[PDB]
């Protein structure tokens, strides 16, 4: 019954309320496509597993008294006040912030969790201090056994824990974010301080970060195992181990992998589903992205069910954690049509033609080839 | 100075001698493409790391007295005579047998190791007893901590060890091979008994198998670490972690993955490089394969540098560990042309447009898009 603006001060009233407690808001697709360069805080999706009491606003939060512990496998563990970061060199990164569960509702049969369509994604700029720059300023060196960064959320207001482990390789780009889109980081988006890992799924970008621990192993909390994992052959070159749709899987550390690197994807922004569009030359537009480790090589479109794929034009060629706009202009005769889009990156990653092959019981990492049916007048 | 037939009795004299000691023979490409359904023993490539004395023939070897130990994390370790397998249910599998290093010479700058072009591959049928069927017949159950199959070669004739670990998930298809292409398994191809893992690189298919050990960890031999590995983020969804070409990498268990699942690939068999072919309709032929876990979705060809990709026709649609033949008939005007081929499978795997992005100092897992330049008359 409450609208998004009543749950979170300053949110657009049209955001879809997937959950009140905890707070989960989805961007309507028509609103998402209206901001193809950068998703503003008024429409950016929300997914809390754990609400921090009083942080349910798009307004900034005070850094005053916000202490962060840095420990585990470092030579000299230390605590810093967030305000110290104001004096350190700052960097910004434009990145796709996407929920592990975005696309969940496209799996069949229905999976468990927030029933996202494609509105659990945004493209935003975070600004703050690189974690490696803070360690350098403090004169701290990582231990040889440090294989993970394990980030813990604040538990202020008697909140449950929220603990995520990412690979130590994420230290290269890890960012203590103080700002989003040039403004104070919204409280509801993890203000006053969020640890962001560019090119990693949203779950890993810990809002209200209070502890940063260098660990030899993945943390053993529920939020790390069995949740936020997909079936896999560990350290083998297959994106996931396909399973029978609808079957429960016995998740362990040794037969499943975490939601970490953002799955390669492309979204069609124009035309929209069921739209009538004019003339014979139809300009198909969208966005594409990967985990930012390598550049995209192509985004390709098919209007003949994959018999032929046509290279689209990309807005930029260089790799990015942020999405890249694309367009392909197709000659189409009047009547019903269907266009599909697929991304292809420099290490050969692409999208499955049938996204349901990735069926998993909590419905993570959907990246099936997007199809749009429309009419040419 | 010795020809292939002088190093290994019954090999075609035209095989390329890459190494005498140990024995490494490469199939010339024109000979490989001449057998597009099944590679015969007369032309099949050889790569020994460790020669077993007297096993340098295409002739079969006696099973008499060949004892295999099965141990580690099983309830009831046991030893069996290879001849026992004659009485057990047998299965056969057609599979791509490809060296980890196939394509090595296409990396730039030059890497270390056997300078394969594309002739370190064959498509063969192995027949014997599934390892899981032997465990079932013997009434043996795997321990909960069994995470690897660790296969040891015979050390008869004072030979050095050869020890490979694969994931326990490989138990599903693991095969104790007694025959190849309907004949006694050639001694030089691991007769009288070879443990084969369909869809895994050649290195893992241990010739002259003497011990099969279920282990909690990868073995710590030189042949497991640092050799036969590529840089990676362990348990993250990227086929490898790209590195600067020509730079030495500090391989460990925690920053690199083994050569395990066969990398998705496609080879163009017709036309051949620099060939003149007739008329306007050019029939491009080749083979494609992956690790057999999922079907291919398409093989696609481009004659315009990737601006458009055209779906080829596949010989078969069902998944296979063996290669699948494909053909695309292209309308081409007279003059110089270049055709590229790319495979795409059901989980979205494809090939990098520039294979050199995978540069690694021992030159493993090359799978760059193959290009063939030819003339249309
Ligand atoms: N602290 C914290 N953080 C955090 C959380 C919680 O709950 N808490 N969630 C997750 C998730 S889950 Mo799924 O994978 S997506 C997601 C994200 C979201 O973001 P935004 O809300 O800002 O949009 O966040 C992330 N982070
Ligand atoms: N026992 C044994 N096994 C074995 C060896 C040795 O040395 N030893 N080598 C490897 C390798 S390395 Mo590279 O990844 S390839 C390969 C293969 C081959 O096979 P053939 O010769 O039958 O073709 O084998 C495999 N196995």
């Amino acid at each position: 019954a409450p609208t998004a603006d009543q749950l979170v001060k300053g949110k657009n009233p049209k955001l879809l309320v997937l959950s009140q407690r905890p707070i989960v808001l989805e961007t309507p697709y028509d609103l998402l496509v209206s901001q193809p360069e950068r998703t503003p805080k008024e429409i950016l999706y929300i997914r809390n597993n754990v609400d921090l009491p009083g942080y349910n606003t798009v307004e900034g939060a005070s850094l005053d008294g916000w202490k962060v512990e840095v420990g585990g496998l470092v030579d000299k563990p230390f605590t810093f006040e967030a305000k110290e970061l104001l004096e350190l060199p700052q960097h910004e990164v434009t990145m796709v912030l996407q929920c592990s569960g975005n696309g969940r509702s496209l799996f069949q049969p229905r999976t468990s969790g927030n029933p996202w369509k494609r509105g659990g994604v945004g493209n935003v700029t975070f600004r703050g201090v690189r974690l490696k720059d803070l360690l350098e300023a403090k004169g701290v060196k990582l231990g040889e056994k440090a294989l993970y960064i394990t980030a813990h959320a604040s538990r202020q207001g008697n909140a449950p824990e929220f603990v995520r482990s990412v690979p130590i390789h994420a230290l290269g780009h890890a960012l203590l974010a103080l700002s989003m889109n040039g403004e104070p980081l919204p409280a509801v988006h993890g203000g006053p301080i969020r640890l962001v890992f560019p090119g990693y799924f949203g779950v890993n970008n810990v809002k209200w970060v209070q502890k940063i621990e260098f660990t030899e192993a993945e943390n053993t909390t529920a939020e790390q195992m069995p949740r936020y994992r997909v079936p896999a052959i560990p350290n083998a070159n297959i994106p996931f181990l396909p399973q029978e749709p609808g079957k429960t899987y016995p998740y362990s550390f040794t037969n499943s992998r975490p939601n970490w690197l953002v799955a390669i994807n492309s979204f069609i922004f124009a035309p929209l589903e069921g739209q009538t569009v004019e003339g014979p030359y139809v300009r198909v537009e969208g966005v594409a992205f990967n985990d930012g480790i390598v550049p995209l090589v192509s985004v390709e479109v098919s209007a003949n069910g994959g018999r032929t794929w046509q290279q689209a034009r990309l807005e930029r060629q260089e790799k990015s954690f942020g999405w890249v706009r694309w367009q392909a202009t197709l000659y189409l005769r009047p009547g019903e049509h269907e266009v599909m889009a697929r991304a292809w990156d420099a290490v050969g990653r692409s999208q499955p033609l049938d996204g349901n092959i990735a069926w998993n019981e909590r419905g993570y990492e959907y990246n099936g080839v997007m199809r749009v049916k429309f009419t040419v007048a």
